DNA sequence: GAATCAGGTGTC
């Protein structure tokens, strides 16, 4: 209801929003949507066709090893900017989910926006269903791990399927229960193998090292 | 759905 004063002013307005920003592996996945017709149910008092039927929808990913090399707050605006890039319409402005995020069309960030625009309610939704809708196949390929069901996340389970079945180049190494994991070992058997580019290899190295920096000094 | 447990990272 706040996304109709931002289109009398600006006309085109989009929506973004992202998910899987907690997770242990996967991309990160992000969502614009530019909207008309409207939709009641989203942000208001079986909506995933309608908003298919009656929107423009761009979508953007940042692979793991983004998150890994740029960290996982810039991972997200490249797949955000990739999301509007992605969307058939250009518009004027946009909106937001969060707070500090500067994104390459002019826009303002909004707090639990997802929960108070139906422009990025409607993005938020996207996300989550092709994030959930790709989690899935990872499960068919990688059917060690229960994908389908924590999505990635540092669930119970996701851990035990970890410790008891080893890490994969789709998790995010960078991540601190997943680093706690690693070993140089393993990391040079990715490298070799050729699942991890040379980036990614020096970069955990780098990072694994730093991690026993810190606990070399805090023994002390 | 609202609470309440759990688990992630980022900027100021
Ligand atoms: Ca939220
Ligand atoms: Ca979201």
């Amino acid at each position: 209801g706040i996304d109709e004063l931002y289109k009398k002013e600006f006309g085109i307005v989009a929506g973004v929003d992202e998910a899987s920003r907690g997770c242990l592996a996967g991309p990160v996945v992000a969502a614009a949507v530019v909207l008309e017709k409207e939709i009641e149910g989203i942000n208001d008092s079986r909506l995933l066709d309608e908003i298919m039927e009656k929107a423009a929808v761009g979508i953007g990913i940042a692979s793991p090893e983004e998150i890994d090399l740029y960290n996982i707050f810039n991972a997200t605006k490249l797949a955000m900017n990739r999301a509007l890039e992605n969307l058939s319409v250009k518009p004027s402005f946009v909106l937001v989910d969060g707070k500090g995020i500067e994104l390459s069309v002019p826009g303002t960030c909004l707090v639990k926006g997802d929960q108070k625009s139906k422009l990025i309610g409607a993005a938020s939704i996207v996300a989550k269903v092709f994030r959930d809708r790709l989690m899935s196949e990872f499960h068919r390929m990688y059917p060690q791990f229960s994908f389908h069901k924590h999505k990635g996340y540092a669930t119970k389970e996701h851990l035990n399927e970890i410790r008891k079945n080893g890490v994969l180049p789709i998790h995010r190494l960078s991540f601190e229960p997943v680093l706690e994991l690693l070993t140089d070992d393993l990391l040079r058997e990715f490298f070799e193998k050729g699942l991890i580019s040379e980036n990614r290899f020096e970069r955990i190295l780098n990072l694994l090292g730093a991690r026993k920096s810190v606990v070399f000094r805090k023994e002390r």
